[PDB]
C-alpha cells in the first residue's frame, strides 16, 4: 500500500551466509527445467523470487542445442520460487526478452524486457503486469539493460540503460519511472564512460550501482543515483583490487577517474557494496575466466587508490565455473538496517564445456552476517558427462 | 464488485510491442505440453491468461495422432498462464467442447463450449464457473462459435454463433447474455452474406467483430453491436485490402456489402481495429496459404473501398506458419484508452507438415504502441526434424 | 460461514448436458497421471472437483503393475480441478485409504476414508482437514462406504457404511455427522436386504441414496433419510427397468420390496434421481458387463412395477468401456432448484483389457437440463495398443 | 494474529489411526520426485506439511549417485503438501543446508538450516520467510540439530543443537528463539549430555524431547524445557524397553541416570510421549537394523525401571525397512486436548539396497486414537527390481 522508501543504511557486513541455491543444471538432467541465463533475485512485500532470461525449452530438449546465443524470439524473462529450479510448470513470464530488469515499488513490480532485431530494439516496461511505457532503440545497435534488479524510492525507479555498438557511438542513459511511467531520462555525466550491466542497491534515499566498463575492464565503474532529484554522479572504484574479468593482475595503485590499463572486448557483469570500512567487493577468482567467486572486505575501496583485503570469503572455488553477478536486498525485511545480498550465476556447457551443445545456469545467493561465520564453497554441482 | 462499461475508446495505433509468446510447441518436444489449436488471450480484473481447445493428449504422445481433426470428444477449453505453454499441469478447463468463446464481465467470467456431433451439437454457457444455460442445435450442422473472446458491457455479453453449411447461406444468430442467462437473441441483419469465427473488441459502449465469410468473401464480414439496445447490423470492409486467406490479389476497389469473389468455400479466422483514421487491419501475408502475418494501417478501411496501407509492421515472415488471429484487449487496465491487442496462432504439423502425425500450435501476441517502435518477426520457433 | 440447507426441490430433468470429462488415460499416456478407481464429483461453495483413489502409482509407472486389486497401503482419496487429469503434481490428498466419502456443510468440508486388512479395517473422519473421528470394523470384514459424496442439512451429513461379506456375519449402518462428530448410527432397516456403494443427492429436506444390493443384482435399493429426526426407510425401485450389472433382461412387472431375482454376488455402484415423472435412472448398456451407459427417463420407477421409459439419453457405447456411476449436486449454485448431476467411471486395463498390467480409469459427468438437448457418447478415448 | 501457548494435555492414545502417507519412492519411479532424506511433519495454523532434506535431484536422475552421503551443497530443506511426494513442481524450499528444523509459532515459521564443511559449519535462522540471525559452529565438527519440528510457546521455541565429536563426547546446547532472534542460550546439564536429534513436543506449558545418546546409547535421553523459564532438566527413559538402535534385547531392569550398555556411538532418531499411564515409545522392531517399527504402551516409561508393554501396535512389519522417526502435534486443531502424532521415514536405496546408487525414503504418520483401532502396516511399498 505506501511507496517505499529507501530510509536504512547497510548492516554491518562481518561475513556472509547462504541464501538461495537452486541446483538448476543437476535437477534438469532428469525435468523439466527451463535453459536460462543472465539470472537475477527480486524482492516484493511479501517474497522473493529467482529472475532469469528463459530460452523457450528445457536443458534436455533438443531445442537446447544453440542456447549460447544471446537474443532470440524464444526468450523471456521468468520468475520462479526462492531456490526451486526455473521449470516449466512453476515460471512465471513477467515479459518477453532478451534483456531485462524488475523491482517492486512497494505498491507493485515494474519489470522491463527488451526485444527486437539488433537494429530496432524496444523495450516495454510493464508495470503491475501490464505494458505501461514503450522505448523505441535511440542508437540501433542493441538497446539492453541491467539484466538484474532496479531499486525505488518513493516511487521512483532509475533504470541503466545502453543503446550502441561495442566501439561504434554508444548512449547510456538513466530512466526515471513512476508507475511504469518515464518522468524524466538523462545521459550518463561524470568520469564514468561506456557503461553497461549495472547492478544496484539502495540505502539512504540513494541508488548506487556498480556497473562493467566496455572500453577497458578493470577497475568498475559506480554511478550514484539521487532518485528524489534525479540525477546521477559518476567515477571509477579506485582500489587495485580489480573486479572485471578478464582483467589485469592487481597492482599497488588503482584509478579513481578512469579505467586501469585493460582489455576491451567482454568484461563480466559484477557487483559492489561500498560503504567506507564496510566496504566488500566480489569478483570471479580468475583473472581471465568465469571462474571461481570471492568476496573481498577492502575498507573505502572507492575512494582510496591503495586500498587491499582486510578480511575475504569464498564462494565458488576457482576450479568452479561463475558467471554474472549481482546485487538486491530485501528493502520490506526487520530490522534497523538493509542487509546486503548477492548472487553469482553458475555457467554450465557452452563454451567452456562444449562436449554439450546447450548452455544454462544455475544459481547461488548470499546475504550478509553481522557474525564471524564459516565459509563453504558452492558449486553449481551437475556432472557434464551425464549430459552424453 | 462492478460490470465493466465500454467508456474508453481505442488508443492510438503506432506500431505493435510484444505483449506474449509461450513457445508451446518448443517446450512441448520435451515437456508435457498439451496438444492445442483456435487459441485466444482473454483478461479477468487481475490477471490475463491463454486459451485455446486442448486435444487431449500431450504433442509427444501417441494420441497425438489423428489431431488434425477440429472436432472430438476430447477436446475442452483450457486456461492457463500468460505467455507459460498449456500443460498438464498448469491449465484450467474452462468447458469441455471443439467450438468455445469466454469473457469476463467485471464481476465472473462466462465461458461457452458447444459439444456434440454435427447433427446434435449444443452449447452449454457456464457463469462463475458453473452451467447456467444450454442451447440446442437450431439447423443441425455444426453449432459453433467465435473461437476468441467475448465482449461484455454493465453485464450484457453479445456472442455470434452459426449453426448451418460452411458452403451457402447458414443461421447465424446473435446472442445476448447477462450472468449467463439469456436476454435476447436476434437472427443476422445488414448485408454480410455469411460469417465464422468472429474476433470482437469493445470500445464506446459499441463491440466490433471481423469475422469470417467462408462461403464467397476475401474481404471480411464486420457485426457491429449495440450491447445497451440489444441491436446489431453488418457490412463487409470496403478496403481492397482483402484480408481473408486463401484470397484473391488486391483489387483496386472492394466491396462494402457483397463479398469480394475470387475464391469460395474456405477462409481462415481473422481480425482487424476499425476506428476512422486510427484503422489497422490483419492478415496473413499469403494470399495461397497460411503463411506470414502483417499488420496494415488503412485509414477508414470499414467505410473505404479505395483504402490502401499507410504504415505496416510484419509480425511473422512469410517463411513461417500463421493460421488463426483475433483481437483482445485488457479492459481493467489503466490510463484513459483501451490498447487494442491481438494474437496470432502459429500452426505446426499437419496438414503443412506431414511428417509428423499431429497438428498444434504456439501463440504470439501483440499490443498498441503510441511509440513508433522498431518491428521484429516473431516465428513458432519449432524443428520439426525434433519430432521425427 | 453458514451450513448449507436442503431447501430446493429437482430441476426439471428434460435432457443430460456435458459437465466435466479429464481424458485421464488419454493423456497419462505421456505424462504423470496417477491411477485411480472409484472416482467422484463434489463441490464446495465456491469450486466444485473430482475425487478418486489413486492407487500410489502412475499409469507409464511400474508399480501399475498389480493395480486391479483393491486394498492396498499405496491408496488415497485425492481431489483435484474439475475436468484434470489426477496428476502427480496436483492432486490433492484427502486422506489415506481404500473407500471413500467426502462432502462438504457449507462451512467446511468432511473426507472419511477407510484403510486395514480386510478383518480390521477403520475409518477416519476428517473434518476441515484435520482428522476428528475414528470408527473400527464391527463385523471385521471390509468396513467400506459409499465411493462418492455425502449430502448435508444443517450440518448433519449421513453416510452409509457396509461391513460383513455378502454370505456371512453382515451390517449397514447410517451414521449422522456434525463438523466430523458422530450424533448418532442406525442399522439398516426398511425392506432393501443388503446394500452398499449408495449413491446420494440432497433436496426439500431429505437425502435419497440410490444403492447396490450385492446378493442379487437387478433392481436397486433405495434409502429415504430425514436429516433432521435422523431416521431412514428404505425399498427397491419397483421400475421393470432393472439397472444394476450383471443383471437379468427387462421383465415386465417389476418387485417394490425385494431384489427382482438378480445374478448373484457380484455387482456395480450405480444411481437414480427419483421425483415422479421426473425420474431418471442410470444403467449400463450391457447386461452382462461394465459396458456403455444410458440414462432413462422412467416416471415413477421408484412406486410403479410397470413403469418403462418414456425417454433416454445415451451416454457411453455399449463398444466402449463403462464402470462405477454416482450422484453429486451444486448444492451453491444460483436458481430455483437443485440441477441434477451424475458422473461416469471409464474403466480401462484389466480386467477387460489385459494386454496391461494395469487397472485405472478416465471421468464423464452430466447434469440436468431443462431442453432437449442433443446426444453424443462420451467414450473414455485412450487406445491400449498405445500402452504396449 | 496472536502466538500459541501450550495449554493442553495429551489426548488419551488408545490406538493410532493413519495420517499421512506420500507414496514418494513408487511415485518417482516415473515421476519428477527429488531425493530427500530426514523427514518430518510440521503444522500451521491452517494446513499441516511434509519436510524434509533434498538431495537437489529426483531419484530417477543420474545425480541420485551418490546421494547415500548426508552433506552436500545441494541439500535443503523442503516443504510439500501432506501426503503427496517431495516432487521438483511443489517443494518450496524454506532454506539452504543439511541439517534443520522447523516450526510455526502461531503467528509465523521459524526454519533453522545448518550448512558448510564439517569443521565451518552455521546454523541460519529464518523468521517468516526471512534470515534472521546467523550461528556459527562452536567445537568445528559437525554443527547439527534436531531434523523433526520444534515447539513454540508464547513465541519462545527451543531448539536443541550439538556440535563435536561424538568420540570427544560431543557438546550439546539448547538455544532459546522468539521472532528468530536468540534470547538466551544453555549448555546441556544434567545427567543425559552426549545429545542429538532430538524429537519434541508441547503441553502444559512445557516441552518434552526425546533424543538420541552419541556416547553410549541404548536407552534414550529426555530433555523437558520450560520455555517460560527457559531453563530444563535432563534424564534417560528407565524402561527396559530399549528404544535406539542397533541396541541390545530388552532386560528386566533399565536405568534411569546412565546410559544403558550398548553399541558404541551409533544410533537412530526416534521418539515417545512420556505422559504417566498415558505414555507410548516408538522403536524400530529390528534390534540391529532399521527394519521394522512398532509403537509400545509402556505406563511411566520415564520414572519406571522395570515397565514394560501394556499394549502396542505394529506399524512397519520387521522385514521392511524403516529409518528415523520422531514427533509432531497439530496444536491449533479442535478439541481440548492435543492429539500425539508421529512419523516414520521409510529409507530405500543404499546401504541396505545396494543393486540401486541411489539412497532416498518415503513417509509414513500416525496420530493417536481413543479408540481401539484395528492396526495395518504400512511399508513404503516400492519394488527396488523396478529401478534397475
Ligand atoms: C525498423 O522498424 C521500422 C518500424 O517497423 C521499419 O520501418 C517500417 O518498414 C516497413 C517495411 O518497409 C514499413 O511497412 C510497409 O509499410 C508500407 C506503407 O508505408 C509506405 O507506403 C505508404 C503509402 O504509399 C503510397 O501513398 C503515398 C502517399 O500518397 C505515395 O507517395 C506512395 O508512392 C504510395 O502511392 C502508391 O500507392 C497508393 C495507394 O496507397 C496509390 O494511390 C499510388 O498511386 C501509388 O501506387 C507511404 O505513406 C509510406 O511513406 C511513409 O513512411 C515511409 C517509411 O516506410 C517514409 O519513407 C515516408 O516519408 C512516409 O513517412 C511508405 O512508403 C506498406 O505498403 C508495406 O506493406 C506492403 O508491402 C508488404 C511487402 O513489403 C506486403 O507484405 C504488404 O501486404 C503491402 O503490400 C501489398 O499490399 C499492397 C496494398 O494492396 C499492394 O499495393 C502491394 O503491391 C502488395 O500486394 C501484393 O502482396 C500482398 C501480400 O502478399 C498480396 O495480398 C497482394 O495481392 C499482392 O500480391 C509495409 O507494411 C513500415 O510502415 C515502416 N514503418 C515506419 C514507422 O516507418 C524500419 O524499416 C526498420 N528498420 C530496419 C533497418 O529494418
Ligand atoms: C573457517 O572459516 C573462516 C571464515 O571464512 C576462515 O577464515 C577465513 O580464512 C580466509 C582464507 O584465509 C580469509 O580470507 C583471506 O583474507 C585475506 C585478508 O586477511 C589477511 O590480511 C589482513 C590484512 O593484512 C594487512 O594488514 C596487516 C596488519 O594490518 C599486515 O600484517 C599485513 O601485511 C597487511 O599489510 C590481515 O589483517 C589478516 O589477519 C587477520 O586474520 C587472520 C586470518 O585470516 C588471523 O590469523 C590474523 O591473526 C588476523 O586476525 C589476514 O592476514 C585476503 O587477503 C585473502 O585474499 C587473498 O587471497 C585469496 C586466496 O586465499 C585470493 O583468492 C584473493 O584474491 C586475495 O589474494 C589476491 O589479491 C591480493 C590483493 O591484491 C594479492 O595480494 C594477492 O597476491 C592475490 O592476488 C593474486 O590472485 C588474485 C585472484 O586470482 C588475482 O586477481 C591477482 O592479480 C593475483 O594473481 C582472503 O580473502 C578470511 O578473511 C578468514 N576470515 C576470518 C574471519 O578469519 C577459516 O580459515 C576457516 N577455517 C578453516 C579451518 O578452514
Ligand atoms: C439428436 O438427439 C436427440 C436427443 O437425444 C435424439 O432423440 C432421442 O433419440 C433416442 C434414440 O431413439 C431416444 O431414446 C430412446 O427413448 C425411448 C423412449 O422414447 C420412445 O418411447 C416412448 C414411449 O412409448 C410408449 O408410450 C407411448 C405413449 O406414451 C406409446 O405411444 C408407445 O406406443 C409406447 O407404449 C415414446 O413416447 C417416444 O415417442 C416420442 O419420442 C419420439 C422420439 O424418440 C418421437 O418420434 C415421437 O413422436 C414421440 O414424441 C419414443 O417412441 C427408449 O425406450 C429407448 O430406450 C430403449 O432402447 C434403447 C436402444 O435405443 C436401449 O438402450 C434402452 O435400454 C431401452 O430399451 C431396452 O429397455 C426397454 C425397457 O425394458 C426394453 O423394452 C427394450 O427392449 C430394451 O431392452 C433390452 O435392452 C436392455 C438394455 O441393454 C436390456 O437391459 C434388456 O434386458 C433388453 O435386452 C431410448 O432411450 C430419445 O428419447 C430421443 N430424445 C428425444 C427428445 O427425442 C435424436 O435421435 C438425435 N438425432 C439424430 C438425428 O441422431
Ligand atoms: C486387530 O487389531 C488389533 C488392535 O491393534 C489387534 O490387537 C492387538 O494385537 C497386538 C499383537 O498381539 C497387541 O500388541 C502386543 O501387545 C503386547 C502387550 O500386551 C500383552 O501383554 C500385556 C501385559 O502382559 C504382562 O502383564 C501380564 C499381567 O498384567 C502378565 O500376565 C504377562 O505375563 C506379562 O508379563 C497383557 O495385558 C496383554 O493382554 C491383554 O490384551 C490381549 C490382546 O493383546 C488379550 O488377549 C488379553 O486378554 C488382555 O486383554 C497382552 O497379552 C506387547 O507386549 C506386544 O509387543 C511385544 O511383542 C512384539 C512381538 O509381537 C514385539 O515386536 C514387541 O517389541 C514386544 O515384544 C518384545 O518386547 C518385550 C518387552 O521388552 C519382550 O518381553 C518380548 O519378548 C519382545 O522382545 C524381543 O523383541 C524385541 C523387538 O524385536 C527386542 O527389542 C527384544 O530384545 C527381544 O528380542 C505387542 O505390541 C495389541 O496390543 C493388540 N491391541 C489390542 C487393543 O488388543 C488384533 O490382534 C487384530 N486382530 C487380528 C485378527 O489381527
Ligand atoms: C517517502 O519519502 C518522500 C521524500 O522524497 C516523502 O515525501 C514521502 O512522504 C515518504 N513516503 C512515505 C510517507 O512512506
Ligand atoms: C455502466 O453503464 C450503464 C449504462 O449503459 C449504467 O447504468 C451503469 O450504472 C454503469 N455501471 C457501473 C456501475 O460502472
Ligand atoms: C437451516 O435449516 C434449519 C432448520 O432445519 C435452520 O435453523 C437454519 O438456520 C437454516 N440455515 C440457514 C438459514 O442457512
Ligand atoms: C500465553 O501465556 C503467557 C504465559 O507465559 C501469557 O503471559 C500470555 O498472555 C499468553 N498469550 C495468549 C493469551 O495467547
Ligand atoms: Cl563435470
Ligand atoms: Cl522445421
Ligand atoms: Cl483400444
Ligand atoms: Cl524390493
Amino acid at each position: 500500500r505506501e511507496f517505499n522508501n529507501l530510509t536504512k543504511g547497510l548492516c554491518t557486513i562481518n561475513s556472509w551466509h547462504i541464501y538461495g541455491k537452486d541446483n538448476a543444471v543437476r535437477i534438469g538432467e532428469d525435468s523439466d527445467v527451463l535453459v536460462t541465463r543472465e539470472p537475477y533475485v527480486s524482492c516484493d512485500p511479501d517474497e522473493c523470487r529467482f529472475y532469469a532470461l528463459s530460452q523457450g525449452t528445457t536443458i534436455r530438449g533438443k531445442h537446447s542445442n544453440g542456447t549460447i546465443h544471446d537474443r532470440s524470439q524464444y526468450r523471456d524473462l521468468i520468475s520462479w520460487p526462492l531456490s526451486s529450479p526455473p521449470t516449466v510448470y512453476n515460471s512465471r513470464v513477467e515479459c518477453i526478452g532478451w534483456s531485462s530488469t524488475s523491482c517492486h515499488d512497494g505498491r507493485a513490480r515494474m519489470s522491463i524486457c527488451i526485444s527486437g532485431p539488433n537494429n530496432n530494439a524496444s523495450a516495454v516496461i510493464w508495470y503491475n503486469r501490464r505494458p505501461v511505457t514503450e522505448i523505441n532503440t535511440w542508437a540501433r545497435n542493441i538497446l539492453r539493460t541491467q539484466e538484474s534488479e532496479c531499486v525505488c524510492q518513493n516511487g521512483v525507479c532509475p533504470v541503466v540503460f545502453t543503446d550502441g555498438s561495442a566501439t561504434g557511438p554508444a548512449e547510456t542513459r538513466i530512466y526515471y519511472f513512476k508507475e511504469g511511467k518515464i518522468l524524466k531520462w538523462e545521459p550518463l555525466t561524470g568520469t564514468a564512460k561506456h557503461i553497461e550491466e549495472c547492478s544496484c542497491y539502495g540505502e539512504q534515499a540513494g541508488v548506487t550501482c556498480t556497473c562493467r566498463d566496455n572500453w577497458q575492464g578493470s577497475n568498475r565503474p559506480v554511478i550514484q543515483i539521487d532518485p528524489v532529484a534525479m540525477t546521477h554522479t559518476s567515477q571509477y572504484i579506485c582500489s587495485p583490487v580489480l573486479t572485471d574479468n578478464p582483467r589485469p593482475n592487481d597492482p599497488t595503485v588503482g584509478k579513481c577517474n578512469d579505467p586501469y590499463p585493460g582489455n576491451n572486448n567482454n568484461g563480466v557483469k559484477g557487483f559492489s557494496y561500498l560503504d567506507g570500512g564496510n566496504t566488500w567487493l566480489g569478483r570471479t577468482i580468475s583473472v581471465a575466466s568465469r571462474s571461481g567467486y570471492e568476496m573481498l572486505k577492502v575498507p573505502n575501496a572507492l575512494t582510496d587508490d591503495r586500498s587491499k583485503p582486510t578480511q575475504g570469503q569464498t564462494i565458488v572455488l576457482n576450479t568452479d565455473w561463475s558467471g554474472y553477478s549481482g546485487s538486491f536486498m530485501d528493502y520490506w525485511a526487520e530490522g534497523e538496517c538493509y542487509r546486503a545480498c548477492f548472487y553469482v550465476e553458475l555457467i554450465r556447457g557452452r563454451p567452456k564445456e562444449d562436449k554439450v551443445w546447450w548452455t544454462s545456469n544455475s544459481i547461488v545467493s548470499m546475504c550478509s552476517s553481522t557474525e564471524f561465520l564459516g565459509q563453504w564453497n558452492w558449486p553449481d554441482g551437475a556432472k557434464i558427462e551425464y549430459f552424453l
